[PDB]
């Protein structure tokens, strides 16, 4: 469906699996209203987080629990997470995929937009 | 001088200029406590934001205005903006300098943090 | 198969198609010996360059074409190439998908790295 | 200074020290040949490979020796280097800062090109 996240892990190269992320829409109000969550797959994956019709025009949110990732791992790293907000289908529906690299004290995210 | 950020130019090879940003801090009841700001020189630098004895441990936020600095250039963007969120100086006072790189779609951010 | 390249355009969030690189392998006596070669899809993809049986132990380049991509937007980049250096499969076979990011003055790379 | 690299640890958060180069000019016969070398200062930079007057139009090569990098910090790289490959000076003298932000899985590289 309409958005996807991967994350890759940069020290092991692999899938960053189980990381956790909470995605929020700004509200008429200005407030960040939660909107879905989840957490990646063996494959670094997270579908399923929305359907085309929920979906709607508007400021989203993904907020991606790196710490607790690279705690697990024995690591302290320096970002409390990596955030990624944008505005979403003001020309029409779009799919979109977030991209997030890991790394203990970088993190890169790029979005790969395209038309269904 | 214990917070510097450099932003620099994946489309035009350059630094970053006139890029605004804000830091927050925060608060006790998990808003966001905005307390200092700036705009990046042409060297792509914000220096200046704090000082040693106000930047104490904590939970703290740069908000990278980097739609405008698209927008300003003619470039459509996909970030509202880049954001940072750290805690600082967990076993004592560091010096952080934020490098940020920035495309019209993709945007990185590394700390480098030092003694 | 074992060996994928994956590669996206940072300007425009998507998938950078018809690119062209060309993989090689070093050979006993040092030298870079044309090993496969192949052009993006419309997925930003390239699949089916080399064999489990053929892609043994070795150190390979895969030198992408990012000039010619960003020359035919019209665009002039630093890079003339992106290059991509490894030892492969030296503790046995291994999946390969080599991802790459491309801006006109700027790339990543980042490798995921499986076990069959 | 017309070349300077900067190059930086992206897992421990730090200038990448110590971090051996070569760069190379490509010939007439299209080989590489290797004119200047260094490794990265305790600020992760190498300056001083060339100068104005020798660094002529001309595809140039930087070969970053990440491997070792790595291998000092005993942990387990990808790559066996980290190349940049350009064409300087094509319309008049710039003077070129290459960054190079390192993971052991991935490397990003990125020129700041000015006057
Ligand atoms: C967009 C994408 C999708 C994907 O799907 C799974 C697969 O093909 O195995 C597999 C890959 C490797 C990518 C590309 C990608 C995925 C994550 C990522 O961090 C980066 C860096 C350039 C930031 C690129
Ligand atoms: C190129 C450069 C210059 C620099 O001078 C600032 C200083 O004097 O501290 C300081 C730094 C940290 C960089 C490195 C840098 C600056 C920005 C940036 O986006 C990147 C990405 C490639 C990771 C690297």
């Amino acid at each position: 469906c309409p958005l996807m996240v991967k994350v890759l892990d940069a020290v092991r190269g692999s899938p960053a699996i189980n990381v956790a992320m909470h995605v929020f829409r700004k509200a008429a109000d200005d407030t960040w209203e939660p909107f879905a969550s989840g957490k990646t797959s063996e494959s670094g994956e997270l579908h399923g987080l929305t359907t085309e019709e929920e979906f709607v025009e508007g400021i989203y949110k993904v907020e991606i629990d790196t710490k607790s990732y690279w705690k697990a791992l024995g690591i302290s790293p320096f970002h409390e997470h990596a955030e990624v907000v944008f505005t979403a289908n003001d020309s029409g529906p779009r799919r979109y995929t977030i991209a997030a690299l890991l790394s203990p004290y970088s993190y890169s995210t790029t979005a790969v937009v395209t038309n269904p």
